[PDB]
């Protein structure tokens, strides 16, 4: 417990304050107190003194120095879309696309998690594992089950991860064994919001209203949830425009609306704090509504490729001023790692570019931005998360490119044969790094994970 | 050294004898003697006796049992295309596409490896690292340097990996600091072939004639190499139809030919043992020539995506009877892992499918096939490699899905909540496995790697 203890981290700090830039600050001291960054001084020669200089009420005994060659601090990753409840099925989907995959794998496993023993095991695994890949903040879709969603929020609080925890709402078009009625779906959402806000009462743990997607939610349910969302100022997360059959289904189910996006817009679910997952097949008009309502987009490339859903036009969305983050979308996406997700966003943008132009391509720096600040923007937490800056939360991971077992190698003579830049080193971690390189993770200035 | 020692491996054996099938043999004994599989008996109750039954000249003392829950044997991966010399640059390529990437990164690093100290370090790293990812057989492009190519072949022999080692030939369109003249390029190829065949004299180490690609090789050089290849019955490897600017360049450079493929065909380099890397933008006519000449194709998805080269139409090539393997294509591809390569081949086939049909999609089983047998077919070694079958080489890796640090998790209750098949377990390793799950590697019935 670091609360009340003035921390100063010294070393190399890497982050992405603006899309496309990679800020590398060597020999830098970052002061952290009660989870908040108090100063960032480049070329610190005296980290303790940097603290004493910052606050004269401090003495050397009040300061804890943390000493970071091959190693840097990077912001915690933000996973804007993760069905923790589906984790048992990562890698398991065969040749299926979305709607068959829902029927065959997802409703079965989500229902199975009504058993608290299974859920508790799954939740502990996924929180620990995403932490070990550097994910400090995650928006979790759970299941329709109230009790298990509360437990997920409890264990999130316990383990120190920053989360939004959603009870999934489904009152239409689900199997009888895995469906709610409208009143239950709404009221259990009210309860879960209350329990998280008033009982869990933890700044790291937030509720999020989770209409599964338009085919699963009646007009009445969506309007009720929308009123809850407006009155209680709650985040929202749902899927949008992922798969063409899904899109056709939505059109068939809501012919009074202009588009899938218009369904959510008309029944009140598009807000500054709505996280829209996938958003592949959007029309220009749909993207314009999303912009006007200031919703954020969770880009889930692994899922989109594995389910043959399509290619998210990330550049096209960014070019319109829509904020974009990354989501693992477990389990449609097999990986718990936003780093892995980032690498695939990089690849997906190039499949697009092969037919569009180079413009569609995302750089390493941009994907890392999406993996951190982008997600914070989507969650509307970018004033407090995503970069090493004064006032922001110390959500951070230590990256050691020479941690044991690392696939990120560098030869001494790279650091007149060609030499690596600092940017190159970051790119080697981006492409070949994994959890083994994330050796420590901090959330809110607390260490929550140690390799 | 296991030579002269009758080995029997007992456990679960997974392999892909035919495209699309995943053969899982539990409680199976595989007898291995002097690198060759002698029997495969499903439901072995007595592995020692299975050996005594196989060969009455044996006694219990002559038999060494190797005992494999979460673990199976899988064939060693085949990397049909790897520029070991470019390894220092994995992850390093920025926004570049092929021709800029050659100029900016590849010729510089390849030239740098004329320094034997650097090369020795690189070769030891890459052989050890590809072994640790389960790559038992690899076709290596080195550099134009004779001495370093010999060393690569020496260290390959020393470390136990099965390799084809190519001295790169370039006598045109290269920078003055990294080019050969025609006579040197040919004669150093003759020498390297001789040195490998007659001095290294190791069944695991083979030469391979390596014209870099058509723009780098004069008509005279190609014809000389073609005659060498015919007279000495040597493998060939080159790049084909990777990047549209490259393709235009070839057309401009060889306007007397009908196509890029026709350049290699006319000057004699298309043979049953020619490994053609990439082969993205082939016309129907080009693919037909490749079929008629019985060349194999190295599919290098990571490179193809990272350099925005395009999407290899793997299904379309397979549908024509052309054999396809996987290649990492270090360093245009950042990964040394054919497993990683396989996962990306899986993804690339789905980007294709999004616009073609489901037909273009590769299953998990098919990618694993490409990763093993496919590569063996491309190298024309599939009678002796790629599967656990009698007469074939014991090129094999032990996969432990619960090795330390594994990202392949399974809950006990997955092995009435939904249960995993054996195929599902393999798919979880396919999508979330990495080198940490490859705990032992055997080449030619010798253990060459231990985690
Ligand atoms: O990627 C997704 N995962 C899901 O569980 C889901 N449900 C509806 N739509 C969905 N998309
Ligand atoms: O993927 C590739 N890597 C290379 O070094 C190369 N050279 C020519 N063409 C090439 N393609
Ligand atoms: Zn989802
Ligand atoms: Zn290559």
């Amino acid at each position: 417990d670091k609360h009340g203890k003035f921390l100063v981290f010294f070393g190399t700090f890497v982050d992405t304050p603006k899309l496309g830039e990679l800020r590398i600050r060597e020999k830098t001291s970052v002061g952290v107190l009660n989870g908040i960054i108090r100063f960032v001084n480049r070329n610190s020669l005296d980290p303790v003194k940097d603290c004493l200089d910052h606050d004269s009420s401090l003495s050397p005994e009040d300061v804890t120095v943390v000493d970071i060659n091959n190693s840097f601090y990077f912001p915690g990753f933000v996973d804007t879309h993760n069905h923790v409840s589906q984790y048992p099925n990562v890698g398991v989907f065969g040749n299926s696309t979305l709607l068959d995959w829902l029927e065959k794998y997802t409703f079965p496993i989500e229902a199975a998690l009504a058993n608290e023993n299974i859920a508790r095991e799954v939740y502990n695994k996924v929180i620990s594992k995403t932490l070990s890949h550097g994910t400090t903040t995650v928006a979790y879709y759970n299941t329709i089950d109230l009790k298990s969603t509360k437990l997920l929020a409890q264990l999130s609080s316990l383990l120190g991860q920053r989360v939004l925890v959603g009870k999934v709402c489904m009152d239409t078009n689900g199997p009888e064994y895995y469906i709610e009625d409208t009143k239950t779906s709404f009221e259990s959402t009210v309860k879960v919001v209350k329990y998280i806000r008033e009982t869990i009462c933890d700044p790291l743990v937030n509720p999020i209203v989770t209409p599964r997607f338009a085919p699963s939610c009646s007009r009445e349910l969506m309007q009720q949830l929308s009123k809850l969302v407006k009155d209680e100022n709650i985040h929202v997360q749902t899927h949008l425009s992922e798969n063409k059959e899904e899109i056709q289904w939505v059109q068939d189910l809501f012919p009074e609306c202009e588009s899938y996006t218009d369904v959510y817009d008309k029944y009140g679910l598009l807000t500054e704090k709505t996280v829209l997952a996938h958003c592949i097949h959007l029309t220009d008009a749909e993207a314009r509504v999303i912009k006007q309502r200031r919703c954020g987009i969770s880009h889930c490339p692994i899922s989109n490729s594995s389910l043959t859903s399509g290619e998210c036009r990330v550049r096209w969305l960014l070019d319109q001023g829509i904020k974009v983050g990354l989501g693992t979308d477990v389990s449609a996406g097999h990986s718990c790692s936003i780093l892995t997700t980032g690498r695939q966003a990089f690849a997906v943008s190039r499949h697009l570019a092969m037919r569009e132009t180079d413009h569609a391509k995302l750089s390493v720096s941009e994907c890392l931005f999406l993996a951190t600040m982008g997600g914070a923007q989507v969650l509307r937490m970018d004033e407090t998360l995503g970069t090493f800056d004064v006032g922001k939360q110390f959500d951070a991971q230590m990256i050691d490119t020479n941690a044991p077992g690392s696939n990120v190698d560098m030869f001494h003579w790279q650091l007149n044969p060609p030499l690596l830049t600092n940017e190159d080193i970051i790119a080697k971690w981006f492409f070949n790094g994994d959890d083994r390189n994330t050796t420590k993770v901090w959330v809110a200035g607390q260490q929550v994970y140690q390799i």
